């Protein structure tokens, strides 16, 4: 025995088109607007984006294991990954939604939520594609493919390689750290990254470059970069600044929100599609209208 990389073919939910997804979208979107009290009124947007990434983040380019495709997060093994501590809130918010549209696969719904959360938070438009098919439980990836936080630029670069992401991709995607914040209880990390943490903007790069960062120890006994302004950064975050390579992307993005959003949009979609072979007859990526765009 030899390891051919699996091949995952996207098969659109039987009989669904643009209009159906848009509906899933608006639901998620409306429920975001409605459950505003979550996490100190930060809302469910950031967790939802955290959920889409972590479901895609199990991917291993070599043997085509993990990734969005299978919706394996719905299983225990994955669901209980110490790395996904806190994600249950997102699962919990997506549920009722899955009730209303039972016909959507899990990878599809989970991926779709992140996209929504992104657009709903005024970030860019992320072209999405349907077609992920739930896979059995044995197809769940063992715990541990998710990055550790107490590392450096070397680790982060080596890590992203497994997901086929390059430096510009890594920095673009990291910017999502402007959303939500760290909860000690989840991660051993505590605190926000900046002020506008439920509106997607380039705040993370700016902060990274303009604040006065100091390595301290949290109540969890780990080290984090604290700014006097009350923000924080992970070591992996602070590293985007020690690497010289990384550092000029950060500057470019802190300099142009615009580029930043294009770069992210293209990479986030990639993250969400890693591992899936879409047939050529497959349709194009949809691009959901936001509620606003819809007058809803
Ligand atoms: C080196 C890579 C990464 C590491 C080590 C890292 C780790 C972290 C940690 C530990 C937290 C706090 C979790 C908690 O305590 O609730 C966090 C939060 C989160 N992560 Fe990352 N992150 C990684 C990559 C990224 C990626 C690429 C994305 C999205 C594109 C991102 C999006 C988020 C967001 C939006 C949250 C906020 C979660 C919330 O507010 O509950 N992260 N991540």
């Amino acid at each position: 025995m030899i390891t051919t990389p699996l091949v995952h073919v996207a098969s659109v939910e039987k009989g669904r088109s643009y209009e159906d997804f848009q509906k899933v979208y608006n639901a998620i979107a409306l429920k975001l607007r409605e459950d505003d009290e979550y996490d100190n009124y930060i809302g469910y947007g950031p967790v939802l984006v955290r959920l889409a990434w972590h479901i895609s983040g199990t991917w291993d380019k070599h043997d085509n294991t993990g990734g969005s495709y299978g919706g394996t997060y719905r299983f225990k093994k994955e669901f209980n990954d110490p790395s996904n501590a806190g994600l249950q809130n997102g699962f919990k918010f997506l549920e009722p939604i899955h009730k209303e549209f039972p016909w959507i696969s899990s990878g599809d719904l989970f991926s779709l939520g992140g996209v929504t959360a992104v657009q709903e938070m005024q970030g860019p438009k992320i072209p999405w594609r349907a077609g992920r098919v739930d896979t059995p439980e044995d197809t769940t990836p063992d715990n541990g493919r998710l990055p550790d936080a107490d590392k450096d630029a070397g680790y982060v670069r080596t890590f992203f390689q497994r997901l086929n992401m390059n430096d510009r991709e890594v920095v673009a995607l990291m910017g999502a750290h402007a959303l939500g914040k760290t909860h000690l209880k989840n991660s051993g990390y505590e605190g926000p990254w900046g002020c506008a943490n439920n509106v997607f903007t380039n705040e993370f790069y700016l902060n990274l470059l303009n604040e006065d960062w100091k390595l301290e120890k949290n109540d969890a006994n780990n080290e984090q970069w604290d700014s006097k302004s009350g923000y924080m950064m992970l070591p992996t975050d602070y590293s985007l600044i020690q690497d010289p390579k990384y550092l000029s992307i950060v500057k470019e993005y802190a300099n142009d929100q615009d580029k930043f959003f294009k770069d992210f949009s293209k990479a986030f979609e990639k993250l969400l599609e890693n591992g899936i072979t879409f047939p050529k007859d497959a349709p194009s990526p949809f691009i959901f209208k936001t509620l606003e765009e819809q007058g809803l």
